Order: structure tokens, then sequence, then C-alpha cells
């Protein structure tokens, strides 16, 4: 038995589990997504085509770090890599360009002297914070400045103050005006320039940067397909990333990057004013228990697949593969169950931009995310999400849930689905066949930006439109048929759906046909 | 609200039924057919016009009694008052004719001379039963004759004997080889050539009686669309029949009756071999314990609903109907959980051939089968069905869940079937849809087996084709939804299923549109 | 092969557990739901009582419909007779309760022109003309038609129906006076003297108790009936009329509302809140409302009760051709199965116990039917769907009786034997539904009476007096309910059983329980 059938047709979630079988082989598909970060150790064009071939479908920039110049170049490389493929229409896999904000941050000031000297913090004594400029150059074990202008209104006595991506933490014991009187209770090293996260706080720093309007702006120009904005607190915050990115640039895919308290608390406002969400696990866990991570994956990841919209499970997924060529038990065992989880995209973050082993990591992503795609308890997840699904006379969505159901039930080799703006395969996506969606498109951004979808693969037809719309319907139909045979996503007899619309333009896909391969 | 919505939606079946309301009005259509026997009070034209704008949708008639002559006659008039509607074809609801098969009995003797005389039983009494022929002309109340020469070999001391329609009751006290001593239980008035029942015990008689054989050509030739083939045991006696239809009837349904223990015992063997059942209540529960019947008919309604072949439901539904105007509160109850158990059919007996109140019948079955079809937990429903679906790469199949899927998402006011031989409709029925299904067919005799599946709203296309099959597809789906907003089933905008080939000619079916009704 | 429908008890689905009856899997011995016969010519005998009990009767209606208080006075005298004739022997004594039905307001018309038993003819589409002036009580027609409710006008609108003789004839109000209604006959028909009157989708605002049912209710205090079946409930007020009309000395008496009409279903929460129990009546119902819509109501109000764990009885007609004939009609058995998988606590029998030629059929038909519908209930289901619906709280009797009913699930135990002074606990370990009949040991008569109308608990009385030791008195009802299980043929030596009892005396300490084998006492 193939693709842990035996196990998609028990009953029960336990006997689902009872029999899951590594003698059962998954399908050639792939559907999750894989994000690579691209830095130092994967910039180069030939390393890129390898990224690519690997199974990378999305390109990190991360404004962290380096300049436009710096940056640019990255994208001009990604773009060289990817349109070397461009020459036969049928193998292209399109990647996607994504920009990630720096966001605002709160950074301490130099220690005595160079910013290469330290100081060591004893647990149990006394912090003096100065937002005083005076300090800004001399910063010792008494006195420690800070950026953030506006602390004092933000903090109570008793709030935990972390200090060195919480390496350090104090806690305050008196508020004046323009002071602060803090107590260690983690000692440690502290060094320069080292960044600060207030725990529980409603930090009211704006939503962008100075660096971040400028960055963003940039992100237009460039022609990025989506943004991750960093540190979305409240939804004014992701309405902010919007208007920035403006008219211009109306069409990118704004995905909030959730990092803190105030950010899970509002989650729900936040995702309706989004394109979809990172689970940004990093940050996260400086700024709430480390503990309590999984809860935040798991509810976000659980209410971005309610509501539809693509969700980002980010941060040491792979760490170990920096230095090492193969995972821990532990890595292995995340990223298989982000992927049970219901995460659309997984991403790479060391892992491909400055480790010793890019395309390790992300032929591993590749080959668990696979196994866990069969590993899924489809039964159950179907039959919720269409419980849960709200009555709508819109017939879209009809086809949509009717196809998959209809996929379900021939062991569909695929979902054939023609989309002018990518909705229609968002629609099949979000009831989450276990059949792969070949989206055919002739919109290349639409193609890119696809890949934050669980289980669409983007495929664009670089042909003429033909005279007669039916025709070229067919033909659309069969670009897709062919890429399908290819790939190896199914052979001649296997049975596939494809849906149609009954006009052109977007918005009138309402035809589901059952075909078997020519 | 309406059509029992707000209990569609409960997440418990206990929840499910709190929320039934009775002011929560049904759709206008009717989806459980229903099946009238017609006789004496049923058989004139002027009648028979009224019993179908009243929703009969198959006549039955019982070889029981009635000569070929007599029959002939019903049909005739039947068919009268049918196409009595051809000419508006929008309207025209088409009507089965069905041949219910005498079948084999064991039949008494003559009362002492005249077969008109009688004799008393009286409770406690000593009653002999004789195979010896002396006794053939002359059965008073001390001997008893049966033409069934093997009872003795298939009756132990204790069986119970059933005579005259179960009205009077036996139990063997002693048992030769040639004779039975009984005591009557039941006592009752013992009449002339009247039948007898032995219960639990395996009766061998021939699966076609020599009447059956000369009944069943007759069928064949008065071209009647299905049989209700009497006394069906074990798989063996449906190939008979069917051998015996033979060829020139190879297309008319056998619908094998349960009417004893062996016919529950093997109740397997025989569906598989039948095109549906009848749970044949009446003669039943003389064979079986009475208080058992009801688990006899759920368990072949449900394993017929699990088959997707029709099951009807049959004997004393409205029994009281025959003498009064309305009906019992145990009879109003009876219909609705017939349709709630998952019944295809329902039927009446004596309430349509020779009761006071045939119309009065009929309405009331039309009423009830409403009520209770809006009452079903589709939710559950459909979950189970779809989960007990074999996985199967028949395009048909998976285009039938597909619709019925989309139908629950958009509150479908209809899903339209282009059929010629009804597979199509009826794999849409076998899902259940809380939708009709309206089948446009230009096969008359598909058009009337129909009938026999739940939902299914046959409408006969008498018009010739025309032109590009593609607009005659056009013309037969454009009838369908005139038939539809005609009938009340839905108006101009409500959306509607629409189910097309790809290729005329049977199979083919793979083509589910949404449409918004014109 | 299998017993008690097992096999069908494992199904994963609703529908492989109808696939899965079984015609060839015969019950358990015990039955479940209760039997109420209403007591009338046909059953009031001594004699004949000891044959019902024996049958499977467990409570005796009695309808104030009609008979005089001399004459129930006796049916009950005759009642308790045929009872305590068993009462020498207390492990087979069966409890019997007794029940009153009151007659209920009504609305009826007068005499028809002269004799109180000539007619007139109702056509199809004439005018009916009603009064309510007192001059036309005797002489009622085809043109005017008189009636006893004279606050009729304030209740019908334009357009409303009046149904007239247990809903034959039916008009509709074409304009509305002061004093005076003009209707239309839409039903033709024979119309008769004293006739009773519904006004479908009316509020009627006739009292809630009668000045008959006042005394009616009196007399059922007097006589120490155990419970009311209140009828035309309509509004939460009317149930609390009732109970203020039993007041203090008949606290005890379970009220049971009967839902009659259009605005008892309407407002049935409202209702269940303030009844001990409901009982669904058909008959009146489908005369209120379409027939056709009264399953509907049927099932919403035995959902509903099963919710609230009271008591719910399902009544009319469910067995009725056995007024005539000695086995029922397909519909009728298929009736009484449906009620009992539906949830209903009890069933009932009118006109088949108490004026028709085979009462005792009747009885044993409905044990039969009963007992088969038990087993194919679908536990599985209902109890998941009952422990998910039940609130959290800090309760022990209510942890007691799930953990109680789910080891009894695990053991295919012979029974749950509790011991309860007010029927509480048994009550709690039946609102959970489970397979395993509840024995509850009780010293309270009326308490072993009451219990009835709960599916599944088998009251016991214990009639000896408190033995010393509060433990060893424990023991020994347990130990009573044990010998009862065991002669009843519930269950034998071996076998395996749960057993609650309380760590104090005194009522509402239940919060043992304990999984025993069945002894060799
Ligand atoms: O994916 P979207 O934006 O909903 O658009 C889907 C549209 O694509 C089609 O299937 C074909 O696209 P064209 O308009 O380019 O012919 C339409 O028929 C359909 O309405
Ligand atoms: O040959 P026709 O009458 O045009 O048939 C066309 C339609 O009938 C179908 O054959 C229906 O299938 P069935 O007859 O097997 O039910 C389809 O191929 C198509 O939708
Ligand atoms: O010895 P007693 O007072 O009869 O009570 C025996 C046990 O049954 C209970 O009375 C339960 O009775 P209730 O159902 O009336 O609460 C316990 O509280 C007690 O332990
Ligand atoms: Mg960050
Ligand atoms: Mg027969
Ligand atoms: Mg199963
Ligand atoms: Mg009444």
């Amino acid at each position: 038995q193939t693709q842990q059938l035996h196990a998609a047709m028990a009953d029960t979630f336990l006997e689902h589990m009872c029999r899951l079988d590594i003698d059962s082989p998954p399908i050639t598909a792939r559907n999750t997504g894989i994000i690579c970060t691209i830095g130092p150790a994967s910039r180069s064009v030939e390393t890129l085509k390898e990224m690519i071939k690997s199974g990378m479908n999305v390109a990190r920039l991360n404004f962290s770090h380096g300049t436009h110049e710096y940056h640019a170049e990255t994208i001009k490389n990604v773009r060289t890599a990817t349109e070397s493929f461009a020459s036969d229409p049928i193998l292209y896999r399109p990647v996607a360009v994504a920009l990630d904000t720096k966001g605002p941050e709160i950074r301490t000031g130099l220690i005595k002297g160079s910013g290469t000297a330290e100081v060591e913090l004893k647990k149990g004594a006394t912090l003096k914070i100065t937002l005083d400029n005076a300090y800004m150059e001399k910063c010792d074990e008494n006195i420690l400045w800070l950026d953030y202008k506006n602390i004092c209104k933000v903090v109570e006595v008793g709030s935990k103050i972390y200090v060195d991506d919480g390496l350090i933490s104090l806690q305050v014991k008196q508020k004046g005006a323009d002071f602060l009187v803090t107590e260690v209770e983690n000692g440690g090293s502290l060094g320069s320039k080292k960044g600060v996260n207030l725990p529980g706080a409603a930090v009211d720093l704006p939503a962008v940067s100075e660096k971040d309007i400028q960055d963003l702006k940039f992100g237009v120009e460039q022609d990025v397909d989506m943004v991750f904005a960093s540190f979305i607190r409240k939804a004014s915050d992701v309405h902010e990333v919007r208007k920035v990115l403006g008219e211009k640039g109306k069409n990118i895919k704004i995905i909030s990057k959730i990092e803190n308290h105030e950010g899970v608390r509002r989650f729900d406002e936040i995702l309706e004013a989004s394109d979809g969400i990172m689970v940004a696990r990093g940050d996260l866990g400086i700024e709430i228990p480390a503990e309590k991570v999984f809860l935040a994956q798991k509810m976000m990841i659980g209410r971005c697949n309610r509501a539809g919209k693509p969700v980002i499970c980010a941060t040491q997924m792979l760490e170990s593969m920096i230095k090492k060529p193969r995972p821990t038990r532990a890595e292995g065992s995340d990223v298989a169950n982000a992927v049970l989880d219901g995460a659309d995209c997984i991403m790479l973050s060391g892992e491909t931009a400055k480790g010793d082993y890019p395309l390790e990591a992300v032929r591993m992503q590749h080959l668990i995310a696979r196994e866990a795609e069969a590993a899924i308890y489809h039964l159950q997840l179907f039959e919720e999400l269409r419980r849960l699904a709200p009555i709508t006379s819109d017939p879209t969505e009809a086809t949509a849930v009717g196809a998959v159901e209809a996929s379900f039930k021939c062991c569909s080799g695929a979902i054939i689905v023609l989309t002018k703006s990518g909705r229609s395969a968002h629609q099949v996506a979000r009831y989450r066949p276990r059949a792969p969606i070949i989206a055919v498109t002739r919109n290349p951004q639409t193609a890119r930006q696809a890949h934050l979808y669980r289980g669409i693969f983007p495929v664009l037809c670089k042909d003429p439109v033909q005279e007669a719309w039916a025709e070229d319907v067919d033909l659309r139909v069969n670009f897709a048929m062919n890429v399908g045979k290819a790939r190896g996503f199914f052979k001649k007899g296997d049975v596939v759906i494809v849906l149609t619309g009954w006009r052109p333009g977007s918005g009138f896909t309402n035809t589901m046909r059952v075909v078997p391969v020519p």
C-alpha cells in the first residue's frame, strides 16, 4: 500500500496514528511551500539554480542587515537563476521573492569606549536605565542606555526587561520620569548595541521604522511578490504597511509576523487585515515563555486554516544544519509536525543564508514535508473544514468543495485550476485535498504568489491567447496535463479534476469536470 | 427560518432532535416516492387523474387476485390518466406501473360443502391438520387440510401456525409424519382456501409459481416498469425471476420482497442479485415476531442505503384510512420514521385499492414525507455515506459526490442531471442531497423507473434532437430550469447544480456546473 | 449468534448500526421503558388488574374527562388491592403508581335545536355566525353556533381557523365584532351538540385549572396519587397554578405537563423548566397543529426532555387497533419502537386498556416492543452525546452516576444498583441512559412508585426495619436488590454488577460506586 492510505482510512485519530507505515512511500508531489532566506552562503546564481532544483519556492531577503545595493544584487541573482529554466515552460518552476522588514527595535548603547568591550552582570545587582543621551557611548554595569525614549510609559514596577536576545533579564523596581532602577535576575556578559524586548508590554513603537518605510518602498521598486512585515502588534500596524506599499504595490501580499504577546492577543483583528501570517518562533519565544510557543504556533496555524489564509512556520526548524549535513531527530520532528499542524510554508533562515549546508537543508525540508503530507488525517480534517464552512451562495466556493470532495472520492492525481488571480486555486487549497493543485495562469505574479498556499503548484502559460476562447481554455488544460505528466504526478489512465469558468475574466470559475489523463 | 435548517446545523443528533421545529415549513419538493396499489376504489380514469395530482408516482398491481383481462384494464386506465397531462411536458409527471407477483403459497381446503360456509375456532380447542386428501373438500373445526405436502418435515412441536393472513393462530402440540395436532391460541372464523404461513420455518416452495411464470410473461407483454417479486428467500429465487422475464424483459427492475425469516437471514445475497428491495411488513410480521419487524425494516433500509439500491416500505402505513378520513398518530409516526429511516418509496395497499379514502391517503403520505425529509440529519447522513463510499476511479461517481457536496454548500435549489439510462441520477441520489434531483431524459422508461429512488424528479423531454449536440444539451438544461421554476422548486437568482457529460451516450457524465437560475 | 444487539452496538457509524440490527439477537430479560395504562370499564376489576401488573403495567392512569369521584375512588381501591396482592413477598412485589389526568379547560358548543342527539349539516363555503349570547345555548342551528368561551373574540383575528368537534369541522373568521364572529365553513360535516372546540394558533386565555380541575386535583391529594398529568399546559404560569392547587399537602406529587397545542409547543422550554415531566399528548396536539407535523413536536420534546433529564411520556393511539383486534398494525408496532428509540421514558395506552377488547394483549405487546427497541438504541453515540452536553459540575452525585454508567458499559453489567431515599440518585443514573437496568432500592413507597416515570429504573421497596449498624443496613439493602435481580432473571451468580451507595445516611451523599460480582446467597 502507498501514500499512507491504509492509515487514511482509519475511523479513529488513534487508529490513524497506529497505522502510519514507514514502508508506505509518498506520492511524488510536495505540497508545503519552502521558503529559503538568501545570504552569503546561497547568493550565487550557480548556487541558486541548485536551491531551486532542490525545492526552494520562495527567496526571503532579511532587511535586518545588508544595504539596498547588496539586496538588489541578491534579487537579480535569484531572478537570473530562475529564468535559466524558463526555456522549457513545462518544467519551469516559478520562484517568488520576499522582503522581510527589519521592523522597530530597542537597542542599547556602547559599553565604556569600544563597542568590543563587555561588562559582567551579577544575579541580584542594581542596574539603572537612563534615556539621557550623555550615556549613549559610556554604558557600564551600573548605568545602561536605550533608544526607546518612551520605555517609562509602557512599563510598570515589576515588569521584566530582556536584554541581548533574552539572555539578560531585569525587573523594574522603581520608575521615575527619566530613569528606571532595575534588579538583575539573569546574570551574564553585557555587550554593545544589544537588542531589548519588553515582555508583556504594549510597545508603542511606530508600525514601520524610518528604515522600514524606505526598505518597503524599495521592495515596491524591486517588484517583490510578498512582504513579511515585522513585529505586527495590532491591525493598524498592518494597515500602515499596506498604506506604505500603497497603490503601486497594492497586489503585494502582506504577511504579518507575530513576534510578541500583543501580537498573539490581537491575532484575530490582525489576521483579518493580513493576507497571511508568519509564526515568528525566534523573537516570539523571547517575548513569551519558550515552553508556550507551540501553543501559539498551533493556535495560529489553526485559525489560519479556518480563515483560508496562508500561514508560515519560521525559525530554527533545521538549525543544526548550519553546522552539520544531517539534522537532529527533534528538527526532523519539528518539520513533520508543522506540516501535520497544517502550515502552508516551511522556512529556513540561518540554514540557507549562512550555513555550511544550504542544499542539504532544502532537500531535508522537501523530504519530510512529503512524508508528513501523506500522514495527515484528511478524513477528519476534511469533515471538520466542511462542517465549519460558512453557507455561501458563491458558485466559486461551491465548485471548490465539490472538486475537493470529488478528488477524495477518486484518489485524483491532481486538481487542475485555470486561475487569473489565483483566487480559484486558493479556494481549492483552503480545503486541503491530498492531491496537488496545478494552477495554470498567464499572470507571472500569480504564479509566484501561489506558492504561499499549501498544495498549489503554479504553472505559467507563456503561449499567446488563442482566437476562440474555448480552444484557449482547452490549451491551458492541456498544458497542465503535460506538466503533470512530465513531473510524474500522474500517467495516462489516472483520473484528474479540472476546474474552469464559463466566461473569461476573474471569478467565473464554476465548472468541475472529472477527466481521465489522455 | 425554513426547511428545518436550524436543526440541520446541530453538532449532535440530540441537539438535532431538540431543534426540530413545527414552525419551520418544508420546501415544495417531496423526495420519497409514493406507491399506490390500484384496485376497486381507484381503478377509474377519473379517479387516477386525482391520484396522480395528489402525488402517486407508481401504480402497484397485486396479482394475488384479479384476472389478466382485469389487470390489463387497470393498466389501460393508469396510462389514460397519465397521458391526459402529457400535453404540457413541463407539468407532466411520469407514472410507473408495477406488477407484484402472487408468489408461492400454502392454502387450506374448502369448509364442509360450499366454499362459502365458515367454522368457528375457539381459544384453546384442538385443531388437527391433515394432508390426507379426503379432507380437501370437507374441512370443519376439528380437521383442517393444507396443500403443502412438506409441512411436517419443517415444523416441530411448539411451532406457531398462522391461518388466514395471521388472523388465526395455532401451536403444534404433537407432530407425526402425516398429521399435526394443534391448539387454537387466537379464535376466529375459519373459511375456505385461506392462506398459511409457518413462521420461522424455511419454506422450500419453488421460486416462481406456475401462475407466476404466466403472470410475469404478461407483465413483459404489458410493458410494466418493475416487478415486486414475492417471497424471495434466497438469491436463486431472484435469478429464477430474472430468467423468466428473460431477454424480452431484461430491462424490468426486479424488486425482491422480503417476507420471512430466510429472506431476512439471507438478505445480503438477495440484495446483491436484486435491483431493489421491498420490506413487506404484513407477511413479514406473520413469519417473525411482530415486535421484531422494526428491526428488520431498519436493517434493510440501512443496507439498501449502503448499497445505493432502492428500498420500499410497505403495508399498513395508513391502515386506518381504509375506514376513516384522517390517520392515527401512530400511522403519522410510522410514515415519518420510514422516511427518516431513509426509505426510497413509501407504499399504500388497502388504503388506495379498497378504502373509502384513496385520495386522502395519498395526500397524507405526501404531507408527511415532505416534513420528514426536512427533518433528516443530513450532516451525519452525508458524513456517514461519504466515509463508507468505496474509493473508485469511476468519473461519474466522483462527479455525483462533488455535485452533492456542492449542493449542501450552497443551499442549492436543485441538482439537474441529464441522464439517458437514469444511472447518473441514481448515483446522485445514493448520496441523499436535501435538494431535489430533476432528471432530464428522453427515455420514457427511464423517466418512469426513476421514481424508485429518493429525490429524483423524472422529467421527460419529448422533443427531437436538433442541430449541435451542445445546444441540444443546453436545451435540455433549459427544460429542467423551466420545470423547476414552474413547480416552485426555485426562482430566478437561486443557484443550482447541473450535471452533463463531455460526449453523447451513457457513461461520460462528468461535468458539474454551478449556475444561477435565469 | 450474539445477543442483545451487541454487534450493532459496536458499529462506528449510525448507518452501520442500523445495518447491523439483527432479528435473531434476543433482548435481555429486563425492560426499561415504563408502561402507563389507562384504567376503565375493561380493566377496573381486581382480577384483571393482577393480570395487568403481571403483564407489565407500571402506572395506572385515571382520565378525569369522564367518571365521578365515587367511580374513580373505586378504580384506585382496586388498583391498590391488585398491587398489594403481591406484597406478601417483597422480592417479587412490583410497585404500581397511580396517576390523575385532569380534564382541563375546554371550549364546548351548545345543543342543536331541540334534542341534544339531533344534528345539522354544514356545507363547504356556507356562513356560520358564532355568538356567545346565552339565548342561543339551547337552539344551535347551521346559521348560529354558541360557545362557552366568553373570551373567544379577544384571542382570535380575521383569518384564524376554528376547529369544531375534534377538528372535524373547520371554520375561518371573516369578520370580528365585540360579541360575535362571522365565519365561513372550510370543512363540511355533521354538527352535533356539546362538541369540543380548538382554537389553532390562538393564545387561549382559559385559566390553567378549571373549577372541576381544582376539585379533581384536591381529590387526587386526598386519594394520595403519585402524579398528575395536567391538561392543556400552555405557559409556565399554568404549571405554577397546578402546583399551587396541590399546594403544601401535595407538594410531593409529580406534576407532568401535557403539551396539547401550539402555545404549549412554542413555550415548551419555560414549561419543561417548571414541570417534573412532560407528556406528548399526540391526539389533542394533532388537532391543534397539522397532523403531519406531530412527529416533529414529539421528537423535539423527547429530545429536550432527554437533555434536561426530566421524564417524557408518549401518548395516544400507539396501539389503537387493539381496541378491536388482538394484534397491532405494523405502523403501531413501528410507532412504539420509535418512541423508545426516540428516547421516551414511558409509553402509554388509552382506549386500548380502558375500554378495548384486549387490555392484556396491549400491555404485553408494549412490553415486547420496548424490550426489542431498547437493545436497538445506539448507546455509543447516545452516551457520547449526553456526556458532551453535560455541564461540568462539582456535584459528587453526578460524577458518581456517570462513572457508574460508564463502568456498566465497560463490563456489560447485569444492573446498576442504587440505594435511593428520594429517587434522586436513581434519576441521575437514568439520565445517562445505560443499557443495564437500574434497580433502585428504597424504603419510601412513594419514591418506589414515582420511580417508574424514568427510563430503566426498576423500583424495589424494602419493607424491613432499619438495622442497628448503618453499614449492615446498607449491606442489607444491597443484598435485597441482589436477590430481586436474581429472582427476576436479570443476572445469575458470576455476572458483574454496579452498586451505588453513600458515605453517610440521608439524601444526596451518594458517592460510592463499586463493581461487584453477584454472590452465591
Ligand atoms: O482565478 P480567478 O481570478 O477567479 O479567475 C478564473 C478565471 O479563469 C478562467 O477559467 C480563464 O481565464 P481567462 O479569463 O484568462 O480566460 C475564467 O473562465 C475564470 O473566470
Ligand atoms: O446522448 P445524449 O442524450 O446527448 O446524452 C448526453 C448526456 O447523457 C449522459 O449520457 C448521461 O449518462 P447516463 O445515461 O449513463 O445517466 C451524459 O454523457 C451526458 O450528460
Ligand atoms: O441509610 P439511608 O439514609 O437510607 O441512605 C443510603 C444512601 O443512599 C442515599 O440516601 C442516596 O439517596 P437520595 O437519592 O435520596 O439522595 C445516600 O445519601 C446514602 O448514603
Ligand atoms: Mg524579528
Ligand atoms: Mg405472501
Ligand atoms: Mg468503518
Ligand atoms: Mg385533552
